[PDB]
This record gives C-alpha cells, sequence and structure tokens, in this order.
C-alpha cells in the first residue's frame, strides 16, 4: 500500500511512513517478504536517526567553530535504556509518528515493546550518567560522555524455580540501529611492557600488548534544541595481522587467537568477577582502556580546533569528570600523555592535569573505594605507577614542607599504602591530590566527606571540596513515561514550560485540595495502574488487582537495602491475615506488593532474597481465601524499561535503607516526582525530597545516622531486645510454610550479636517495629482519599529540586566553567 | 556542492551524484568531515546496492510465483573479486557513474582501486564458481550459489627477505558494502552428540555442539537483463545463552567462551592446516556446516513455494531442486539430504534415496587419484554419527547391488565400495560416495573427462553408462574481456559492427576476416601499448622496479607448484642471463628485450613451493639490478596473486605460460582469460591448452614439451639409468649452486631434480626432460615477436577463436544435460 521514499527530514505522517518504509527495502536486515514488528522498530528507528545525525553533525560542526570550554564526562557505565520515544519526544513529532505507523498497520507502543535496553550499565551511577547527558543537550552545554561499549552487559535475570539465573544479554546479536561506528577513529591502548629510558633522559612505554580501540556515536537529543550531543562508546579490537596463520594451521586455535580474545575480553560484561587475579587484571584493563581511548581523543579535538597551539590553554578547553574511582588512571594517563607523547615537563603538565580533572564520590562506605596491589599495577601499567609514585612523593613533600603537624599521619593520606602485608595504590586519595574540585552528591553525603572520610585533606585545601545533589530528566521521567500526568501539569499551570523549567511544579499547590484536580489525578493514576496490572501479567502470570494499594521496592538486592525487611513485613501482615475471620479482613487495606531487582551472582543471601520473595508469592498469590487482601511479586529483569513502566502506576514506594549508608538514592526523585509517596529512612536523598515536599506528605521512620553506631554496640552488648512480631515473622518463614527451601542459613544473619555476617549489623530486627508502624500509618491514609489525593499532589509540586538540569547548571557553573553554546 | 538527495533507482549523473551523497550523509562509518576516496568508495557502493535490491527482490518474488527447477551450486570457494566495476557495468550505467564520481572530484578507477577483494576463495575452483554465477545471471538460469563467508581468506601474501610470509586477509575489519545480512534466515547446524534410537524405529540425532548459521546475500547482476541471483553465504554463531556467565567471572575465559570459539573457527580461513586431528575435524566441521545449512535453506524453500492444501508431495522434490558438487568437499549433502528427509521429515529410506539420488549431481576437477578426499571412519563417527550410520547404509546396500546384478564384479568390491576396511587406517573414500549417490558425474574438459571414463571410475561407467558425461570449462566475457579491457572491447565492438558479442562470444569469428589488415592491427597495437604503460605503472607502484613498456612481456601466474613447473621457468630465466652476460654488447643488442613476471601462492607447509618463490625474488634482485643486461631482461615476482591483481595483468599481457606436465591438468581457465585477450600461449598440451589450441589453430600457439601418453614411459627411462640431460639444463642448475644469487642455499630444491629413483626425487615432473623443447619454443617466441605484423595477426586469430571458453556455454550445456532447468526471465 505505502511507498519508499526516503526523506531523511520527514516531519509528517505521510513524508515519515515513506522514509520507514524506505528504510525497510533500501536497509534491510532481513528477507524483504515479511514486515512483521521487529522489522517496523527498526525502519522507525533508522528512520528517526536520519534526524539525528543531521543534528548531531551541525553541532559538531559548531562547537568546532567556536571552540569553547567542553566537558567531557567519564563513566563506567550509562543506563541508557529504549531510545526510540525518547527520540520522537525531544523531536516533538509524538503525532506525527503516531499516525505514521498506524498508516503502516502498527501501534507504537507495539513497536516500542520490541526494542531493547542498551545494556551498557547497570546501577544509579549508570542512570545518573544517562539523565545528565540529557540535561547537557537540553541546556546547550558544549559537554560529553564517553564509555566503553559492552556487548552483554551485567546479565539478564531470569527467575526459575531455583530463584535467581544469569544469562548473557543480547542486545547486539543482532545490531542497534542508534549507533554510528567512526571506523576513522581508532586509538590504540597498550597493557603490560615496559619503560624504555631515552638517551636524552625522556621516557616511553613499550612493549607488551597493544589492543585498537574503535569509537561508536550514540547521538543525544536535547528538548525543544538542536544540540545534539554524544555518548562515545569505545570497542577493544585486534587487528587482522594479530591473529597468528601458523599456529592456526598448526590447530592451536587458542593460542593463535590470543590477542582476539584478550580484547573481546574487555567488552564483555560490567564488572567481570575479581577474586582471582586474572578478574583484578580485566578490571583494571577495563578502566585504562577507557581513559586512555577517550584523552587521546579529546586532545586530538583540543589540536584539530587550532587556527595554526600552545597548551597553557588546555585546562581552559578541556574538563574531565571521574565519575567514582574508575577513571582515576585519567590522571597518570594524561601525565604520560603530555611528557611522553607531547614532551612537556613534569611541573607544566602537571600544572595543565590538575586544573582539567575533578572527582564526584558517591559512596559513604570507607572500605568501598579502591585499593590496588602495588604488584598488579607494576605488571599491568609500569609507567602509570612510576608517575603514580612521583605524585606520591611531592604531595609527602609538601606536607613536610607546608603541615609539619601532619606528619604523623601520613601513613593514612598518602597514595602508596606501604604495609608490609598488603601493598597497596589508593585511588580515592590519588583523586583527591590530583583535582582541582571533589564533591559529593546530595548535601548530608557531602558534609560526611569533609568531617569524616575526608577530614585531613579539607584541611590543606579548603576550597576543593563541594556539594551537587543528584538528579533526574524530567523529559524522561514524567513527560515521556507518564504523558497522561503530564497533561494536566500542563492545564493546570497553564503552561507547558515546566518540561524545562522544574520549580514551576510549585504552582500546583494551590490546588492540592481542588476537588476538580484530585478528580483528574485519581483517573490518571488509575489509568496507568491498569497499565501496570496487564504488564505483570505479562511477565509473571499473576494477576493484580488495580483497586489495591500499589507498594514498591525496586533498587538492587542488597542486605544494606533491606528487601528482607520488607519481605518479613509482608510475612506478617499475611500471617495475620489468615488468622482473621472474614469480618476483621474487610476492614483492613488490600495491598499488591512488587519487589524487584538482581543480585551479585556470587552473593549468597541476596539470591536467597530474591528467592524468598518468589516462594512466598507463590503461596500467598494462590490463596483464595486472602488473595483478595494481599499479592507478592517479584518483577524480573529489573531495568529502565521496567522502572519506566513501575513508576507511573506506583503509589507507594519503599526506600528504607540502613540509615548512613546511601549517599543519595535518584529512583525516590522518580517516585516523588510522579506522586508516588515514600516510606522511608532520614537517609540519603530521603532528606532532601522530604525537606521539599514537605514532612506531612512523607512516611518517615527508623533510627537516624548519628543513632546507628551507639546501636550496633548495644547488640555487641546484649543489651538488644527484639519486636515479637519480628520474632513471629523469622519462626513462621522457618515453619516450611513457603515450601522445602530451608531459609534458616539466610535467616542467621538476623541471629547473635558479633561475628562477621551475623549480628544484624543492619538493624533489620531493630527498626521493624517502627517500619511495622510507619506502615500502619500508610494504611489508615490510604483510606482518607482525599488526604491521600492532596499528599500525592504536594509530591509532585516539589519536585522542581530534583531535575538534572539543576545539578548539570550547578556543575557547569562551579566546577567545569562552561557555558550553553546554542547551535543556530 | 552537491546535495544529498536519495534516489534509489539513480540513473544519470546528477540523481547518481546526489544518492552518493545521500549515503555518504545518512549510512555513515566515519566522521563527518573528510570525504575522502575511500569514504567515496562506500558511499558509491551503497547507491549501486540500492539498485541491486531492487533487482534481487524483483527476482526473488519471481521465481516464488513460477516456482521453476532451481539449481544450487555448492562450492567451497569463490574469487568474487572486486565487484565495482562489475556492477556498473551489468547495470549499464559506465557513462553515468564516472561523471556523477567526477561531479564529486574523482575519477572512477581511483575509487575502484580502493576496494577490497572479497577474500572468499583461492584458486580455479573458485573462479570457475564465480564465472559460473555471473553466468546463471545472465542467461536467466534459476540458480544460486551458496559457501561460507571466510574472514581471513586464505592468506594475504607478502614477500620480505625470507620469501614469501603469510598475512590474514583484513576485507571485513571494517565492512563490506555488498552484502545483506538476513537475521530471519537462521539454521541450526550440530557437531558430535549420538543418535537416539526411539522405539518406533525412527532416529534422532541429539546432544553435542550446536551452532547457529547467519545467511548473508551477495547479488548476482546478470548482463543486460533484471535477472539478479544470490551467492548466499553463511557464518557460523554461537547464541548469547552460549557465553558461560559463571566461568567468566571465575576467570576461566577460554571455557567460558568455548562455544563462540569452535563458530569463530569455522570461518576464520579457507582449508584450514590439517596435518594434526584439530585440522581434520575442523575442515569436516567447514564442509557439514556449508551442507546442511544450504540443504535446510533449500527444504525450506521448496515448502514455501507450494500454493495449495498441507505441505507438498516429497516426490515433486527432484523435479523442482538440482544440487550441483564442486568436488569432493560438500560430499556430506547426500547423507546430510537423507537424514533431512528421514529423520526430521519422515521418509522412508528407499523414498528418501530415490529423492536423494536424483537431486544430487557431482563434478570432479582432480586429474590424481591420491587428491580425492578420504577420511578416517573413526573420525566420522565422532564428528558425524548419524551421517556414518547412513553412509554404511549406503554402501552396504550398494555391495548387495554387486551380488544381487552383478556377480562378476565380486573381486574387485574391495576398491569399489565406499568404506576402505584396511585394517591399519580405515577411511570413507568420498569420491566413491559421491559416484554411487549422484545421477550425473562430469569432468571439466574432454580430455579429463575421458580419463575418469577409461582409468580412474572405469568400473563404476560398467554398471551405470548413461551417467557420466563432459562439461568443459569457460569464463565469463564480461569481467574477462568487456570490463577489464574496455579499450579493447570498443575496437572489437566497431569492427564486428555489433556488440551482441558480449552474450555470443561465437561472434568472436568475424575477426578472422580482417587479422590481416593493417588499419586493426594498428589500432590494436595502441590499445595493447596503452594496456601495457598501465600494468608498468601498476608494477612499479608494488613491486618497486620499474619496466619497460618496449620490451616483451612474458607472464606465469598460478598456483606455485612442481607439476606447474614454474622451476623450469625460472631455470629457463637464469640460463637467459647467463648468456647475455657472457655477450659481448653487439650480440646483445640483437636479442629481444623482455620482461618476466611470475606470481602466485604456496600452500605455507609446501616447502619447495616455498623456494620457488625465494629463487624467483633472488634471481630479480641480481639481474634487475645488473647495468650490463638490466636493458634486455627483467625478472619480477609479483606479489597477492587474485582477482584483481589478474585483472591488471591480462590486458597487458603478450605471451602466457601454461606449462604444466602432461597429463596433471585437468583444465586451466586463465589459459581461456589470455587467449581471450589476445595474449598468446607457451604450453604443453595439456588441459585446457589442448582445446584452446584446436579453436585458435596450431599455427598461432607455442607448444613444446612430452604428451601425456609419453610420461610414465619417460620416467621408467629415468628409474633405469637411460637419462641424458641438455648441457643448458645442468649449466642452468649449476649457476643457481655458484651463489651468484645470494647467500640462500638452493641445493635441497634442487635435490628434487636429482637421482633416478625415491620419493621426492628423481626429476618426476620432467622439468629438466622437457627444457630443452621448452628453450628452442622460447626462441621461436622471439623470432615471431621480432615480426610484428605476423604477432599482431596471431594475437587477433587468440581473440578471434575464444569463442567456445564463454561460462555462457558451459552452463547452458549443465542447465539442459544434467540439471534440467530453462531459462525464468524477470519481467
Ligand atoms: C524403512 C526405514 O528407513 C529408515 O531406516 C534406515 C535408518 O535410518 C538408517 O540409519 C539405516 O539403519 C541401519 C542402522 O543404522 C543399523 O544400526 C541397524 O542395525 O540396521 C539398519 C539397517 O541396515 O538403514 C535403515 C533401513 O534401511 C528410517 O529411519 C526408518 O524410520 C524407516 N522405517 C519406517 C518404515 C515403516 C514401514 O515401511 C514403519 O513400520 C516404521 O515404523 C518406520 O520407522
Ligand atoms: C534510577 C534507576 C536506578 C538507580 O536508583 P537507586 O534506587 O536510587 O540506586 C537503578 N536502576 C534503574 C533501572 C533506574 O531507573
Ligand atoms: C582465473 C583465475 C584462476 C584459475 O586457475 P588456473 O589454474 O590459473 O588456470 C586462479 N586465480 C585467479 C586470481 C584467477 O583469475
Ligand atoms: O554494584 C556495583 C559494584 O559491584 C562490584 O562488587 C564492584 O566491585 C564495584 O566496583 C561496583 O561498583
Ligand atoms: O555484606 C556486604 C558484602 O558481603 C558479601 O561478601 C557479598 O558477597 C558482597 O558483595 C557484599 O557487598
Ligand atoms: O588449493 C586447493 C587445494 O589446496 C589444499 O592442498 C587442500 O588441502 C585441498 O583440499 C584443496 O582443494
Amino acid at each position: 500500500k505505502i511507498s519508499a521514499k526516503a526523506n531523511p527530514e520527514a516531519d509528517d505522517a505521510t513524508e515519515i511512513a515513506g522514509n520507514i518504509v524506505y528504510h525497510a527495502k533500501y536497509s534491510p536486515h532481513f528477507s524483504p517478504l515479511k514486515f512483521g514488528p521487529e522489522q517496523a522498530l527498526y525502519a522507525t528507528a533508522e528512520s528517526l536517526r536520519d534526524r539525528l545525525i543531521q543534528l548531531w553533525n551541525e553541532t559538531y560542526v559548531h562547537f568546532n567553530k567556536v571552540d569553547p570550554k567542553q566537558t567531557y564526562y567519564l563513566s563506567m557505565e550509562y543506563l541508557q535504556g529504549r531510545a526510540l520515544t525518547n527520540a520522537i519526544g525531544n523531536l516533538n513529532l509524538q503525532g506525527p509518528y503516531a499516525d505514521a505507523l498506524r498508516t503502516l498497520g502498527y501501534e507504537l507502543e507495539e513497536i516500542a515493546e520490541q526494542e531493547k535496553d542498551a545494556a551498557l550499565g547497570n546501577g544509579g551511577l549508570g542512570r545518573l550518567a544517562s539523565c545528565f547527558l540529557d540535561s547537557m543537550a537540553t541546556l546547550n552545554l558544549p559537554a560529553w560522555g564517553y564509555g566503553l561499549r559492552y556487548r552483554h552487559g551485567l546479565f539478564k535475570q531470569i527467575i526459575t524455580k531455583k530463584g535467581q539465573e544469569e544469562i548473557p544479554e543480547d542486545w547486539l546479536e543482532k545490531f542497534s540501529p542508534w549507533e554510528i561506528v567512526r571506523h576513522d577513529v581508532v586509538f590504540p591502548v597498550r597493557f603490560f611492557g615496559k619503560v624504555q629510558v631515552n638517551p636524552d633522559g625522556s621516557r616511553k612505554w613499550v612493549d607488551g600488548d597493544v589492543v585498537q580501540a574503535l569509537a561508536y556515536d550514540v547521538p543525544i537529543p536535547g528538548y525543544g534544541t538542536k544540540n545534539t550531543i554524544s555518548l562515545r562508546l569505545w570497542e577493544a579490537k585486534a587487528r587482522a595481522e594479530d591473529l597468528d596463520l601458523f599456529q592456526f594451521n598448526e590447530g592451536e586455535y587458542e593460542l593463535a587467537a590470543q590477542l582476539h580474545s584478550r580484547a573481546q575480553q574487555i567488552c564483555t560484561v560490567l564488572y567481570p568477577g575479581d577474586a582471582t587475579e586474572n578478574g583484578k587484571l580485566l578490571r583494571l584493563k577495563q578502566q585504562f582502556f577507557l581513559c586512555s581511548a577517550s584523552l587521546q581523543d579529546i586532545i586530538s579535538r583540543f589540536h584539530e580546533r587550532s587556527t595554526t597551539r600552545k597548551w597553557s590553554e588546555f585546562p581552559s578547553k578541556v574538563a574531565v569528570q571521574m565519575n567514582d574511582t574508575h577513571p582515576t588512571l585519567a590522571i597518570p594517563e594524561l601525565m604520560r600523555l603530555l611528557m611522553d607523547d607531547n614532551g612537556l615537563g613534569w611541573d607544566e603538565a602537571w600544572d595543565v592535569t590538575s586544573k582539567t580533572v575533578a572527582y564526584t564520590n558517591h559512596t559513604v562506605l570507607p572500605e568501598a573505594l579502591e585499593k590496588w596491589s602495588q604488584s598488579l599495577m607494576w605488571k599491568l601499567l609500569p609507567r602509570h605507577m612510576e608517575i603514580i609514585e612521583e605524585i606520591d612523593k611531592r604531595f609527602v613533600q609538601t606536607i613536610r614542607d607546608t603541615r609539619v603537624d601532619l606528619e604523623d599521619k601520613i601513613s593514612s593520606l598518602s597514595i602508596l599504602d606501604n604495609n608490609p602485608q598488603k601493598p597497596v595504590v589508593r585511588m580515592a586519595n590519588l583523586c583527591v591530590v590530583s583535582s582541582h574540585t571533589v564533591n559529593g552528591v546530595a548535601q548530608l553525603h557531602s558534609d560526611i566527606l569533609k568531617a569524616e572520610l575526608f577530614a585531613d585533606y579539607v584541611s590543606i585545601w579548603p576550597n576543593k571540596f563541594q556539594n551537587k545533589t543528584n538528579g533526574i530528566t524530567p523529559r524522561r521521567w514524567l513527560r515521556f513515561c507518564s504523558p497522561e500526568l503530564s497533561d494536566i501539569i500542563t492545564k493546570w499551570l497553564k503552561t507547558d514550560k515546566w518540561i524545562t523549567d522544574l520549580d514551576l511544579l510549585t504552582g500546583l499547590r494551590q490546588f492540592a485540595d481542588n476537588e476538580e484536580l484530585q478528580s483528574e489525578w485519581a483517573s490518571a493514576k488509575t489509568a496507568n495502574k491498569k497499565r501496570l496490572a496487564q504488564y505483570i501479567e505479562r511477565v509473571t502470570g499473576v494477576s493484580i488487582d488495580p483497586t489495591s494499594l500499589f507498594d514498591i521496592q525496586v533498587k538492587r538486592i542488597h542486605e544494606y537495602k533491606r528487601q528482607l525487611m520488607n519481605i518479613l513485613g509482608v510475612v506478617y501482615r499475611f500471617k495475620k491475615l489468615k488468622e482473621m475471620k472474614p469480618e476483621e479482613r474487610k476492614k483492613t487495606v488490600p495491598r499488591t506488593v512488587m519487589i524487584g531487582g538482581k543480585a551479585f551472582a556470587t552473593y549468597t543471601n541476596a539470591k536467597r532474597i530474591v528467592k524468598l520473595v518468589n516462594d512466598v508469592g507463590d503461596v500467598v498469590n494462590s490463596d483464595p481465601e486472602v488473595n483478595e487482601y494481599l499479592k507478592v511479586v517479584f518483577v524480573p529483569n529489573y531495568n529502565v524499561t521496567v522502572a519506566e513502566m513501575l513508576i507511573p502506576g506506583s503509589e507507594l514506594s519503599q526506600h528504607i535503607s540502613t540509615a548512613g549508608m546511601e549517599a543519595s538514592g535518584t529512583s525516590n526523585m522518580k517516585f516523588a516526582l510522579n506522586g508516588c509517596l515514600i516510606i522511608g529512612t532520614l537517609d540519603g536523598a530521603n532528606v532532601e525530597i522530604r525537606e521539599e515536599v514537605g514532612e506531612e506528605n512523607f512516611f518517615l521512620f527508623g533510627a537516624t545516622a548519628d543513632q546507628v553506631p551507639r546501636l550496633r554496640k548495644e547488640r555487641e552488648d546484649g543489651l538488644f531486645k527484639p519486636d515479637p512480631r519480628f520474632e513471629e515473622a523469622k519462626q513462621f518463614v522457618k515453619s516450611g510454610v513457603f515450601g522445602s527451601y530451608d531459609y534458616g542459613p539466610l535467616l542467621d544473619s538476623l541471629e547473635g550479636n558479633t561475628g562477621f555476617g551475623r549480628g544484624d549489623y543492619f538493624l533489620v530486627g531493630y527498626d521493624f517495629p517502627s517500619y511495622m508502624d510507619a506502615q500502619a500509618k500508610v494504611d489508615e491514609a490510604y483510606k482518607d482519599r482525599k488526604g491521600w489525593l492532596k499528599m500525592s499532589i504536594l509530591s509532585t509540586a516539589g519536585s522542581g529540586k530534583f531535575s538534572s538540569d539543576r545539578t548539570i547548571a550547578q556543575y557547569a557553573k562551579e566546577i567545569w566553567n562552561i557555558e550553553a553554546c546554542p547551535v543556530p
């Protein structure tokens, strides 16, 4: 019926349908006869990519001409999610694309559901990086991300009757229609080898292995702007020359291909397991490979913008941001590139380096900061060790010169820990010593950093440390995932400028009590809940009641996130329902509980928690007697797509980490922004949300951070007195009512008073009573519909501050010193 | 200045330039700023591929609707060469594309020189298969090729001070703009494992390793027709699921990825080295994988063309399908088709065998009986157990036949049967499996096919006297005259007063009446001269030697092998050099200057072949740098011989050498290319030389050497001490051993020409014996070349006689006598 007709700039239904069909025909990846959903997606995605290329190229040419200071963000993860809807939306072509697909016999949703998530990351570190990219593009900032092109991600989670099983991700097994290979953009990265000392006394890293880094671009479109930036990803490749024919033809296939294998290894998965020496080396290879490829690419661009250049311009034209310690090696690597490849002296090269690099810490934990064996570092990266050692030797001399009062502390301040048992390189110390700025990711976290963790460094450089509170993008996380709700907002604010000025959401406050608005809000939530119900049946075969309360905990499965507390809470509520007469049951609040997330494969108890949730759900959900009032579901393969289906339908979300353990929590913000109320500890980003939405719209409970040490010491000393409901939940789990699986060894982590891996270190038992009492409040509040709806609107109305646009603007001004560079 | 504008059907300069620029922008593989030659090529190739897709899709739809009998050709090699010029040319868009590129600031030649050869094959077996594809397309026949998508080819040859070194090919390290991946066309292929026997007596191959075969299409356009067929290539892949995360995360990387590694192995190189057991298994994996993937794809298409009820009746299968096995490599298609019919599709043995026997036909390309593939029964059981069961049942029935209807052949059963149950090295004789199973067996030249009926397969000819046939090899006149020699092709069209020869090559005979015409000779001289300048230019570019375009161009290019007698040639050269050093300058001015060019590749493990390449180079270093004789002689080794190289050498050639020991060559298609481009041959009465010489006429050909029937006798004279060597032959040897060509000891190589008996010695290939009649034929060539009119006359009659050597003739014969297929033109 419809005719192929290329129109790379199509912007109406007919043009778009012609261009989609053009790509179906003349960019084929399949037999021509069938044009089913999958072929439609790739066709549509190529239609959009025509737009994206035009804009990316314009933006590249513009930054080239203006030669502004440019920021480059280094991260080991990016959670890009699906790109289709975000691209349609930033190009403001929703109506036209939807019409185009219908003329081709498809609903956009249908096609959207075919797309795979780019498995390029894992946690909030990666989603932060991605929301930042969106904000850089929309604020017209000259900034890019650089990452690694992982083939298989961390893993795809399957749920079998044995619990979580891990299988590789396949998002590249056919092809990805977003990315643009650049076969001219290749840089060599070395490993192992040694340092040649030249007769003139210059130095050179030689020998070892050389791999090739190949650039692919993923364009990132901004909202209401031509500016389209890049997430540039690196693939490690061997050259064809590196296959040894002689050995292949001798039948020795692994030796023959061993350079190709070492390359493949680097982009196989995120965070490869590192109990062994091999894995530790592979991790370091990953980190180095990203730093070295990216910095060579950055230096190459610095020179390309020359209009004949002097190095002293470098930190006025470049800013590099290290996200956690993973890209620490950018420090010595930049030093290597300056002194060896470009001939600079130490002092000049260090001045440049120190003013270019800045460091973002995301961790409350003292021992979670990366430390590497000095022995491994010498083996893998000998030139970098020389440089790292000279950095430490000068810094220690500074402390003897300028600060004799810290002499006794040199053995913890220095970068090199020369402990005779486990000598290591302390990477956070290298970051802090070298960067012009260090920031944390929430006001409390940043204060802990200045006061406890990095106290003495704050002392030497009192202007080095800063705060930059995390945020989210309101495009992906409200405008695009919750379009019904966004229309309501635009109607009642009488503008749509909130989509780039999120503080305008405070205008909703005056309407929180308004009956018509609450009625509209109920309907949108009800409609988003039907959809979520649908999805849940589709992906777990469980039929959930849309009129019940939707209570959601989705995040990495970890003892400190206290999924176990949640799930024991559920066991308790279930027991009490079985024990009630039917007349008492009709008075409780029906609830559907939803838990999701992934456990590290080797993390035994995390894997036992996932198993537990499922076993509970099998029994609870199939009990005709109480399944009207309670259901429990494990949502599998939690990722961006899943979050996009859960958040708009959520009513209560649980952010209940042990106080002091979380530096932030951006999912918190997504929930708050979509009118979902929180039950939470006064921890991380909960502190800021609760300030912004108001205490009365938030279910606080649990010990506070300053209290926790004291409460552990009470446990060590036999003074802890457990609540009987806590013990009743445990026993009931041990009674074997949830099947043959012995949960005793899991529950053992909550027994005893002292010793590694027991003694309830995360205060599950202790917070259970105030947790369950906050849950009773949530039940009472939910029965008062007007009050509930009021709280939900004030939740959204207070979410202004949590925009990634605010965060990036702050970074741009105080740290990077970059400014808007709009493409005409 | 020019704007992107998609026009998938561009057919004039302006439209084409717009579409090329569209692809530079919206199909990028590079940073956007620079639009240099490389980017221009990929951009131009994608413009052409738009046309190619439209025509391929039309052809697929047409064959689907008509449901004709379809031929599928199975080959382990294809020498596709560069595609750019062939595509422009078959679409008849030379003028428009050349103009388009000039508006973009490029000469087409410049861009064409950027393209890499598709390293999908090695020798004449593969180029035959490719020329056949071009002819299938141009005759509008419903036929396809199926092969393997090799990443690294055989190897790229470099020449170092050590001689030949082998490095992997890189033609896929960026990407290939011709091919079309088909992600819905995936079929599973198994290895190892075992046979489950079901209670109902049905059988099923289970367990082992499973790899995925993924189809990529390379469209093949026909000349002056819409018909565009496929070379469908298979890539072996493992699924993502097959990587073991647990092991990867334990640091055990090789185990973790072992299934991916076994898949990458299959498509790494052509003819992987097989001294070891691992290599033998890998070779068999390659062969099986091509047969099983391709047959599944074929069966799927047979069913897809059903218009009816349920599944269509199997008895139609051999009326709708023909499968051609090229050499013994794809023998496994016999038991595999049997496996698919009986196990997956439930047919009984007899019905399945009737189908199978009428579907498959076999082409032999090999004179010697110890080049035909034999495999250890033990390896076959390991790798392909179900196939062994079936192969065994085939042999059990064939032997019973020879008792139930031919009791007179009882005493020969132990050499006729498929299974050789020798107590030391029991093997499966694959040629015997082919001959027992196929409705037709053919050779590739009239003499070769007669040797097959009379010597090699005599007793099989006895049982099935209509089974055996001849099909003389040929070449495509599109790639090999019209497109490589365009100046010359215009002359031909002008004097024949038509251009219909490009698809009716026999019209070339119309040139004969003009062979004595001085205007035509004058035009011919110019065209050769011009082609020779170009060759001279290329040779400097790739060797660093400056050659004289006025000297005689004498070329031997083919696989380096003792039986091809590059060593004879090279010793001839050493002789001529010695004589030139020994002359006074007055005697030198009377000889005919000559540039000798030798090229080809040695199998990496073949010691003497590698020594010969070393020898040629060492001789050239010394000769070419000698001021005293380099005006009169130069010797050059042309590296990395492939289709591109042949395309540069053939149009500029004057004499070419096809001098194999008589009886050893079944054919020789390069012979034909040379003859077709007016290049005269110095050759033995062997393979295709017999036929060329008949066709061009004896007076236009430099024959020499012993004949096939004489060779045994001449070996027996050597074994008995009766051989009396020519003194010029010994003078050449000694001079090579005197160390005038450097420090390399050539004694062990030359040892192959010494002694009278014993494995690897005694001059088995009669180098020494043919040397005098060879060198005398070389003196004739010198005299004939001095008479320019007579030379030009011979060259024209060479071209004028090349009619019979068209691949169009060969494929038409195959279509009628073997496949029983016919023209199916796309409207
Ligand atoms: C008629 C029969 O044909 C096929 O049987 C083949 C085997 O597939 C093949 O492996 C080979 O088997 C030999 C086997 O490997 C060996 O170990 C055993 O000792 O002897 C076998 C014979 O030498 O050859 C046989 C037969 O020549 C199919 O696999 C069978 O399914 C098929 N049987 C059909 C036919 C009928 C009626 O005609 C049904 O009664 C029967 O249930 C059905 O399976
Ligand atoms: C936002 C997000 C995260 C990070 O959230 P935290 O609970 O705050 O650590 C992780 N996964 C997905 C899929 C997300 O969208
Ligand atoms: C035609 C061709 C061959 C054919 O084989 P011969 O044995 O020379 O006749 C081999 N290689 C190339 C590159 C060819 O074009
Ligand atoms: O959750 C992600 C974490 O997992 C692993 O245990 C890594 O050692 C750590 O680097 C990473 O941040
Ligand atoms: O409880 C904290 C730690 O304990 C266990 O050793 C887990 O395997 C580890 O990944 C986790 O982070
Ligand atoms: O080059 C063609 C031939 O080369 C090798 O000698 C192989 O062993 C053989 O299988 C192949 O046919």
